[PDB]
């Protein structure tokens, strides 16, 4: 079964809006889906527990209907990196847990996105990075690019560690992340060239609700 | 002669405010000290052509009198990346040009910052990347590193180019974009661990003209 790692140029960039994107096209395509966000950090209180909002959205967005926990074991309320919060409240991030995790998912869906946290290097303790365990597990990288001024060198820079580290970049996405600017046009013309991976497509400038927003459209599955 | 790169996570980080306190600290151990922008876009018209805010910064922290064009041969009014506006413009970005100005610099200093544009990997033609030159010059480089959130990652992501283009990262300054914030000692702790150079310096929060403060003080050049 399909399995992807999506992650960004940084956080807030729309790793979380196009993962709903994937995830709305592969059901469209037929799969089985299911969103993975195993670490998460800036979470509300709720009844049940703390709720995170990526999580969410990776939960509304996948076909099979999916309980919380099975969708993020690891969450945490203060939105900084997730090794500094987890050390905090004595709440180790296990490599072990966040596998089993997504071994639990693959019972169900044939098709499996997995959302990380900030971007490619993001630290889970002080020894062990969101890079180290996409790495054990050797998933296929989808690249989020929010088309802003600066993604070019984040694009890059992510893009050449990703192959450094032996992974496939599987493809990238175009996120407009503000309104239409003046170079526009040549920044997709040098991402395109730049970035080693096909463009699977471009979500548009959706001021309300884009996690909701009907964005499968916007993206070419068979290119992935 | 003592020559260094500085690049940053991104732009809009602190390279330039930095970068003065870096020429500032240099003047005060007795150095005969140039600041060099090669390339710069983003810049206003005068009566002598344009001038970029960050040439100018440089020119007026350097110890000796610079000319204008010494501090920054290319000059572009639109604050788009350098391969774009050269390419419009019809005014092609020369590595030996950039070199040359280097070289002419030397002449008169002793101690020479290079300020790059942007980050790590700016384009500076559709095949050529200021990394390219960087590296053809064998430039030691100091990251800056505006400290807010996402800032490890990238932090990470352009130590780690650096490391493999064969260059030596000779340090980074840490740099206070923001007011204080709850993790500010962990985010401080999380990057000194993590970065492999010495940390020169941290630079306090100045929310107004910081690029004339007396900011060599928080720069301790006998780590560089
Ligand atoms: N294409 C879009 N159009 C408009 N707003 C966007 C779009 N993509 C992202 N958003 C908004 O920008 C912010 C960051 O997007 P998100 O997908 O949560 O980023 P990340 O998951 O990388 O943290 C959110 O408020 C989101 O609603
Ligand atoms: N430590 C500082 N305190 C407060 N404002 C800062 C500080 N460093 C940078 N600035 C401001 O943030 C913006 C970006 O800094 P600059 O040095 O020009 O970044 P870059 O050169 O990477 O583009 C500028 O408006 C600058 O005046
Ligand atoms: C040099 C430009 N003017 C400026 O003051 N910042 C801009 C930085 C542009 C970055 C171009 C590549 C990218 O998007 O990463
Ligand atoms: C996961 C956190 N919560 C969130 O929504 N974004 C934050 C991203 C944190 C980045 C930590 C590493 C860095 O600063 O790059
Ligand atoms: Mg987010
Ligand atoms: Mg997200
Ligand atoms: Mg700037
Ligand atoms: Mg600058």
């Amino acid at each position: 079964s399909k399995r992807y790692f999506v992650t960004g140029t940084d956080t807030e960039v729309g790793k979380t809006v196009a993962s709903c994107a994937l995830l709305q096209a592969a059901k469209a395509a037929g799969y089985r889906t299911a969103g993975y966000k195993p670490v998460a950090s800036g979470s509300e209180k709720t009844p049940e527990g703390l709720r995170n909002s990526d999580a969410l959205a990776l939960q509304r967005n996948s076909s099979l209907q999916l309980d919380y926990a099975t969708v993020n074991p690891y969450t945490f309320a203060e939105p900084t990196s997730p090794h500094i919060i987890s050390a905090q409240e004595g709440r180790p991030i296990e490599s072990l847990v966040m596998s089993a995790g997504l071994r639990a998912l693959e019972q169900q869906a044939d098709w499996v996105l997995v959302e990380g946290a900030g971007g490619w290097f993001t630290p889970l303790s002080d020894t062990f990075t969101f890079a180290d365990w996409v790495t054990q597990e050797q998933l296929p990288v989808i690249l989020v690019v929010g088309v802003k001024l600066g993604c070019i060198n984040h694009a890059m820079l992510t893009a050449q560690v990703i192959q450094h580290a032996g992974l496939t970049l599987a493809g990238w996405v175009a996120n407009d992340v503000t309104p239409p600017g003046k170079r526009h046009a040549e920044y997709m013309t040098t991402l395109t060239r730049m970035i080693p991976a096909p463009l699977l497509g471009e979500i548009p400038w959706l001021a309300e609700n884009p996690e909701n927003a009907a964005t499968g459209k916007y993206i070419n599955l068979a290119l992935l």
